[PDB]
C-alpha cells in the first residue's frame, strides 16, 4: 500500500486507539523509545550535530530564541536536546500525564518551558511567527497523510525568519506500513518527501541515523523551511 | 527428564519464600520494577488482557459483575490502574511488599480512592472475602507459590467468586518441566503442569489465549480465564 487510506480502515480508531497506547505507557525514557531507552544518547548527540550546522552557519542563521517540540512526550529531546540550545521551548504532546511528568523529569532547567500544550496534532495550530526550530520525532506516523500535510503547513506558518522544522523519524523500505499494536504507520521515503512537498516546503537537508541496531527500521532526519 | 513439580526443584520452601521476600524488598516501586525491566511493554499487556476480559463482561446468562475486582500480587497497582479500576467500581489489592502499596497510594491518583482493602500478605497466608468478587486477577506471581499453595489459594479464590466470577491467571509458561529461577526465587511451569493445578483446584477453563508481540527472548506468556 502506498498512502495511509489505503491502510487505515477506520480514522476515527486509528487515532483513539493510538491514544489509548501511549496513556498505558510508563513515564519514563524507555518507555517513550519502546524498549530502547539504551540509544537515546546516540540519538541526541546526532540530532544535535545535525542542529547545530543551522544555528552557527549562516548567512540567514537559524535563531535560538525558542524551539517547539512535537509529540514531546516526558521530553527527552527537551531536556538534553532543546533547553540547553533555546532561551525558551514549548512542548505539545497528546497525553496528559507525559506533560505532568515533564515537569519533574526537567527539573531546574524545565522552568523554562513556556507553554505545555495538552493536544493531538492533528488539532493543534502553532502560533505565528514564534519559533526557531521546530521538532518532530517519532510521531508523524500518528498522522493521516492529509492531517500530516495540513499540520506541516501550520507549522510553516508559525516560524520565525530562517526558522526551520526537523522531522526525524523511521522510514519503511517501501510502501505504507500499519503498525497495529501502537496504532501508527511507517512511510517510505518518496512518501515523506511527496507529503513535504505538498505542505509547501522546501528539503534543506536529509541525513540517515548511523549506529542503530540492525533489526530496527532505519531513522532520518529532515530539514525543511 | 523433565521435572514435573515444585516438590523436585525447591530445596526448602521456608527459603524460597524468604529469598523471594528479600528479593523484592529491594526492586524499585515503579513499573520498570514491576515488569523486570520490560516496563516498556505495559500497555501492549493492559490492551491484550482488556481483550480478554471483556468477552466476559458482554451481556449474557453468565455475564461476569463489575462491582468488584482483587488484583493478587498486584505491586504498585499498573494492573489495577490501567485495567481494573476503569471497569470496575472498587477493587481489592494484595501483595507482599509494604512499600509496593504505599506507593500505589500515589501511583494510582485520584481513582485510587476507589481501592478499597490494601492487603499486605503472601497469597499462601491470604483468604478472601467469600462472595466478594466479580474478577480476581493473578498476573506473574503464580511463580513465587508452590504447588500445594497455589492449588490451595485457587480453591479459596474460587469460594470468594461472586456468581458469574472469574479467576483470570497472566503468567510465564515454561515450554517444557519446572524450572527454578533462584535470583527472584520463583518458578516457571509448563501448560500441562498448570493446567494440572487448575484441575486438582476445582477449577475448569473457559478460555486459554497466548500473548503475542512479546519480545522473542522472555517466556512465552498466556492468560487463562477460569471458574
Ligand atoms: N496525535 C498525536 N499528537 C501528539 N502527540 C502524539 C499523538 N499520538 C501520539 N503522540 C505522542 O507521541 C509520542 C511518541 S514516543 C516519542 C516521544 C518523543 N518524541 C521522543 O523522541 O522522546 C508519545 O509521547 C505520545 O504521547
Ligand atoms: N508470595 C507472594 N504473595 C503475594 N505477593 C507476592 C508474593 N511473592 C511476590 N509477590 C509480589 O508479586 C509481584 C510480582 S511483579 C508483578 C506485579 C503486577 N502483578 C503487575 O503485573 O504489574 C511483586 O509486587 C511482589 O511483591
Amino acid at each position: 500500500r502506498g498512502s495511509t487510506s489505503e491502510v487505515i480502515e477506520d480514522e476515527k480508531q486509528f487515532y483513539s486507539k493510538a491514544k489509548t497506547y501511549w496513556k498505558q505507557i510508563p513515564p519514563t525514557v524507555d518507555g517513550m523509545l519502546g524498549g530502547y531507552g539504551h540509544i537515546s544518547s546516540i540519538d541526541i548527540n546526532s540530532s544535535r550535530k545535525f542542529l547545530q550546522r543551522f544555528l552557527r552557519e549562516g548567512p540567514n542563521k537559524t535563531g535560538t530564541s525558542c524551539a517547539l517540540d512535537c509529540g514531546a512526550g516526558i521530553g527527552r529531546i527537551t531536556k538534553r536536546l532543546l533547553l540547553p540550545l533555546f532561551r525558551e521551548v514549548d512542548m505539545v504532546d497528546i497525553t496528559e500525564d507525559f506533560l505532568v511528568q515533564a515537569k519533574t523529569y526537567l527539573g531546574e532547567e524545565g522552568k523554562r518551558v513556556r507553554n505545555y500544550f495538552c493536544c493531538g496534532l492533528q488539532d493543534f495550530t502553532p502560533e505565528p511567527d514564534s519559533y526557531d526550530v521546530i521538532w518532530i520525532q517519532w510521531v508523524i506516523g500518528h498522522l493521516t497523510d492529509q492531517h500530516l500535510a495540513e499540520f506541516l503547513r501550520r507549522c510553516k506558518g508559525s516560524l520565525r525568519p530562517n526558522g526551520i522544522i526537523v522531522i526525524k523519524d523511521n522510514m519503511a523500505q517501501e510502501g505504507v506500513i500499519l503498525d497495529d499494536v501502537d496504532s501508527s504507520v511507517c512511510r517510505d521515503l518518496d512518501v515523506v518527501r511527496r507529503i513535504i512537498c505538498s505542505a509547501g516546503l522546501s528539503l534543506l537537508a536529509e541525513e540517515r541515523q548511523e549506529n542503530l541496531p540492525d533489526e530496527i527500521y532505519h531513522v532520518y532526519s529532515f530539514a525543511l523551511r
